């Protein structure tokens, strides 16, 4: 009996197998965009994709990751709020059952039909599970997706899914490009948060773009003929994946944009 998003492990039971679920930087969080400060001090964020090194694609049960090889300095997170040098080891997403919700983050209460989580540790560390016991260990950069029209760079990934139904499956997943994945705009949002699943831990500064990505309803509809379950067991679509907002507590949001 393991966690879950479904009515009998979803996120309101987290709490009993890994107590920080009640912490005080959990997230996902809504974002109030009129209390959020801007702040001048904040830098740029640079995002540095070029030599990135896709490998695979994962089905874990939970979602889909692509997998990065993070054993070179080669597909790096720097600026923004952050000091110091997060190299890029997987990206995922959250999504819905319906377009009207999916996201993790909201913005005033709005729910995206999708986000996207490009995860980073901070190489002070010297790899990613040191990091995650460290409260500067991470850097989420999140973006939003909403449906209208396609994400050219995405449809590799969408076309690949077909051969990771079930959790546990993996495929190659060489070359793929993740500046295909970024909006116009760098600009943020920043808070000190979590990791949004299990084992939940307090190590996150989280960087959730203002700009959506569209996406086509036909890619996202792909998204949710994921199954949850492994090969031959009741098949359970993989939706609705997301934890819903978390008390912000004693937290402030900052904006990088006037
Ligand atoms: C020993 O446990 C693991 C073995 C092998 C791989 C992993 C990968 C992990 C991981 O990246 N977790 C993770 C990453 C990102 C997020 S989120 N949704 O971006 O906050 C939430 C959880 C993780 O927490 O634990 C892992
Ligand atoms: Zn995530």
């Amino acid at each position: 009996h393991h966690w879950g998003y479904g009515k009998h492990n979803g996120p309101e039971h987290w709490h009993k197998d890994f107590p920080i679920a009640k912490g005080e930087r959990q997230s996902p969080v809504d974002i109030d965009t009129h209390t959020a400060k801007y702040d001048p001090s904040l830098k740029p964020l640079s995002v540095s994709y070029d030599q990135a090194t896709s490998l695979r694609i994962l089905n874990n049960g939970h979602a889909f990751n692509v997998e990065f090889d993070d054993s070179q300095d080669k597909a790096v997170l720097k600026g923004g709020p952050l000091d110091g040098t997060y190299r890029l080891i997987q990206f995922h997403f959250h999504w819905g059952s319906l377009d009207g919700q999916g996201s993790e983050h909201t913005v005033d209460k709005k729910k995206y039909a999708a986000e996207l989580h490009l995860v980073h540790w901070n190489t002070k560390y010297g790899d990613f599970g040191k990091a995650v016991q460290q409260p500067d260990g991470l850097a989420v950069l999140g973006i939003f997706l909403k449906v209208g029209s396609a994400k050219p760079g995405l449809q590799k990934v969408v076309d690949v899914l077909d051969s990771i139904k079930t959790k546990g499956k993996s495929a190659d997943f060489t070359n793929f490009d993740p500046r295909g994945l970024l909006p116009e705009s760098l600009d943020y949002w920043t808070y000190p948060g979590s990791l949004t699943t299990p084992p939940l831990l307090e190590c996150v500064t989280w960087i959730v773009l203002k700009e959506p990505i569209s996406v086509s309803s036909e890619q996202v509809l792909k998204f949710r003929k994921l199954n949850f379950n492994g090969e031959g067991e009741p098949e359970e679509l993989m939706v609705d994946n997301w934890r819903p907002a978390q008390p912000l507590k004693n937290r402030q949001i900052k904006a990088s944009f006037k």
